[PDB]
């Protein structure tokens, strides 16, 4: 029973490194996405200026009613954007999910590690407990 438990302790080391490895991939696979997020978040913010800007002038000039044509221009500009926003808000969701699953996955790979660590433990005790038995029997 000493041989087998030293064996299974091996089946664990590997089981654990195959996961302890893949888990490293997750960090350099989720930190990646997060970057886009934080990055592309700067854009949603940045371009937020424009809509809020182009917004007020619309209000003003529309009441103040080249103005006409100039206003035709604000309406288009705010359109170029309105579109380019739905553009990044879709880009944000892209990661939002992509990244939120890496978590649900990390957490899962964590459970696998936790279960492994414990097994290894419950085996060490049994092995330690066999070294005592062998010795008293000998």
């Amino acid at each position: 029973l000493q041989v087998s438990l030293a064996q299974k302790n091996r089946e664990l080391d590997v089981k654990n490194e195959q996961a302890n490895q893949k888990l490293k991939q997750m960090v350099q696979d989720q930190q990646a996405a997060e970057i886009k997020q934080k990055d592309a978040r700067e854009l949603q913010v940045q371009l937020d200026v424009r809509n809020k800007e182009i917004a007020v002038q619309k209000v003003k000039a529309y009441a103040d009613l080249p103005l006409r044509e100039e206003v035709e221009q604000l309406e288009n500009a705010a359109n170029e954007l309105k579109l380019k926003q739905d553009e990044i808000v879709a880009t944000i969701t892209a990661l939002e999910k992509s990244i939120a699953t890496y978590k649900e996955e990390y957490a899962t790979l964590i459970r696998e590690t936790e279960q492994i660590k414990t097994e290894s433990s419950k085996v060490k005790n049994k092995v330690d407990r066999s070294i005592a038995l062998l010795d008293n029997l000998n």
